[PDB]
Parts: structure tokens; C-alpha cells; sequence
């Protein structure tokens, strides 16, 4: 209904839309991030070992 | 259910999204924090 | 009802979903990683008491 | 475009749907995948002492 409707729609679908592009950026760049330092921290205790 | 009830659902959806930030920017994270220092405290055990 | 709220509805199932596989799924792997770890660590310490 | 085609919103709701299957596919698919390779480096490197 002119013309907020639309807008206040296509406000929360903004929104919405940064929000998993933030959780997309997380998923696929933080987190494979976070799990490649802690192999090769966990990876150089134990080969501290022998 | 006009504009009103399309409009629950993005808040709904919107909420889920928000709960799935938590998940994956501070629990899962933190998570990953505890057992790294879980299995280094076992592995220096072995050391000394 | 209806195109939008068909679209709608369907974006918000995905999203639970991702709810389970982020709160549930993916910290049950986190945790049998884990303790899959400390038990291969630590087995290896029980067989350190013999030979 | 035609506005029965709506247009703004329209766009916003594919998006949207583009990425939180983007993100299904990292959360079911690419994270567990990384993890099963990150435990196999790491019982790999505790096989080598053994």
C-alpha cells in the first residue's frame, strides 16, 4: 500500500539478505579459517612429540 | 492474511536468521576454543 | 496464498534446517572429533605401560 | 520489467534463497568434509608414532 508496503517489505528483505550474507561469510570463510589454524596448532603439538 | 501476516513471516525468518549468527560466529567458535584446548592439555600430558 | 508467502515459507524451512545442522549437527561432530582425539591419545598412553 | 513481475522484491527473495542454500550446502556438505579431513591429519600423525 502506496508506497510504505512495498517498502517495508523490501526493508526487512534487505535485512534478511545481509544478514545471511554475513552468515554465508562466516560459513565459508571464518570457520574454515578457524578449523585450518587449529589443525596445524594441534598438528604441531603432537608432532612435537617423538 | 494480507501485507500484516507476510509481514510476521520475514520477522520470524529475520529472528531464525539472527539465532543463526549466534550459532556461527560466538557458539560454534567457541566451541572449536575448548576442545583445541582440551586435546593440547592431553597431548602436553604425554610430553612431561 | 500465495506466490510471495509460498517463497516465504519455503526460505524459513531452509533456515531451520540450518538451525539443526549448525546447533545440533554440527556440534555432535564437533564433540566426536573430540572424543575420538582423546581416545586415541589417551589408548596410546595405556599402551605406553607395557613394552 | 513489468511490475506484475514485482520487481524489487522479487529479486531480494532469490537472493535470499540462492544463499541459504549456499549455506545448507556448507553447514550439511563442506564443514563436515573439512572435518572428517582435519581428524584423518590428525589420527594420520598419531599412526605415525605408533
Amino acid at each position: 500500500s502506496p508506497s510504505s508496503g512495498l517498502g517495508s517489505i523490501t526493508d526487512l528483505l534487505n535485512n534478511i539478505l545481509s544478514v545471511a550474507n554475513q552468515i554465508i561469510y562466516n560459513s565459508a570463510v571464518a570457520l574454515p579459517l578457524q578449523l585450518d589454524t587449529l589443525e596445524s596448532t594441534l598438528l604441531t603439538a603432537i608432532k612435537s612429540l617423538q
